[PDB]
């Protein structure tokens, strides 16, 4: 075995997905895993239909949104602009956007952003905004700090997505152009991902998965339905792109000719920023604690899980996800189509893929 890998785990996991969409859990699958940066399996499995159309037939190169994947673009934007010294993580956000400048706001700073610890709810409601533009980056802004906080900055995890909308505003004003336009030449282009962009051209718009109408509906559409920016979500990929972002990360900002980050700075965004005793919370639930790093999560990892220690992930709604071990040089990433969670149908696999992995040779 070159990649040192026990391929009757492969059979296990396409029989797992395979079980799955004949019970009707899902309607497609595809994976993709990899070796000192090779590829030696890659499966696409199930078709899909938006509800509408007849079942297409879901590839490995089929373009699908990847959620909160987004904010690891998004993270990774944000630590080039520090690597140019036009940003730092400590600094205030007010420093950047004025409104902030009141208490409570005044002391976020661009650290507590990317950590999910700058006391940020999970989201801003959207039916108290009645006549104001939420897509309006000048209305928003002042609609957010209108609203309360829920804690104070350190104070515990919040997975916030209102925090990334933020950084993609503090993006486009250091920078002089949008955040989309930013992310789309110096880390897609620069990486070279094929198949990611913030919005379909016509022409690959019949080969995106859709499992729902108002994601077809969302397909069409040239900006986000209530957020002023694409920094928390909504950006469209493929498994190979999902695959090129987590090898960069492996191997510490370079995929070959590409550099998108500096050596020493992947290695600050992969180690644990949380203080030590603070609680974590996710979707107002609490949630068992555990590493994250600068945009990127180091949970799960170790304990009973077979990731080995130091294993960086980040999750999307989808479902998506990518894994990558720099103990074992292994990486895997994965799209499983389907309208909520369950554990069994995302998290699940990571126990049979593991369980493969044979001592590296
Ligand atoms: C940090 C953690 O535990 N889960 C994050 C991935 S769940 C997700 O997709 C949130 C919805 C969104 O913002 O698109």
């Amino acid at each position: 075995s070159n990649p040192a890998f026990d391929m009757k785990q492969i059979n296990a996991l396409n029989g797992h997905y395979q079980t799955m969409i004949d019970n009707g859990d899902l309607q497609c699958a595809s994976y993709m895993m990899s070796r000192g940066g090779e590829v030696f399996a890659a499966e696409s499995l199930g078709e899909f239909t938006g509800g509408q159309k007849e079942k297409q037939t879901f590839q490995l190169d089929t373009i699908r949104e990847i959620g909160a994947l987004t904010k690891v673009f998004t993270a990774v934007a944000v630590m080039q602009l520090v690597e140019k010294g036009l940003l730092d993580l400590k600094m205030p956000v007010k420093l950047i956007l004025p409104a902030f400048d009141k208490p409570g706001f005044g002391e976020i700073k661009i650290l507590h952003l990317l950590t999910h610890t700058a006391g940020l709810s999970f989201e801003l409601d959207i039916q108290k905004a009645e006549g104001i533009d939420l897509t309006n980056e000048e209305e928003w802004i002042n609609y957010l700090v209108s609203t309360p906080l829920e804690y104070g900055v350190d104070e515990a995890w919040n997975y916030s997505r209102t925090g990334f909308v933020i950084l993609g505003i503090i993006i486009s004003k250091v920078t002089g152009v949008s955040y989309e336009q930013y992310v789309t030449k110096h880390i897609i282009e620069a990486l070279g991902l094929e198949r990611t962009y913030f919005y379909v051209p016509d022409t690959l718009k019949e080969e995106v998965c859709v499992i729902s109408e108002h994601e077809c509906v969302q397909l069409e559409k040239s900006h986000h339905p209530y957020f002023p920016n694409k920094a928390t979500s909504g950006l469209y990929s493929s498994l190979r792109d999902i695959w090129k972002l987590a090898e960069m990360f492996r191997n510490k900002g370079r995929l070959k000719d590409k550099k998108l980050l500096g050596r020493k700075t992947v290695e600050a965004m992969l180690r644990n920023q949380i203080k030590p005793g603070l609680p974590f919370y996710f979707f107002g639930a609490p949630r068992e604690e555990g590493g994250f790093g600068l945009g990127i999560n180091l949970w799960p990892a170790g304990d009973h899980y077979f990731m080995t220690e130091g294993t960086f992930s980040h999750l999307g709604m989808g479902w998506c996800g990518m894994f990558s071990d720099p103990a074992e040089d292994f990486t895997y990433v994965f799209f499983t189509p389907i309208s909520e969670f369950h554990p069994h149908a995302v998290l699940t696999p990571l126990n049979i893929v593991w369980a493969g992995i044979e001592l590296e040779h």
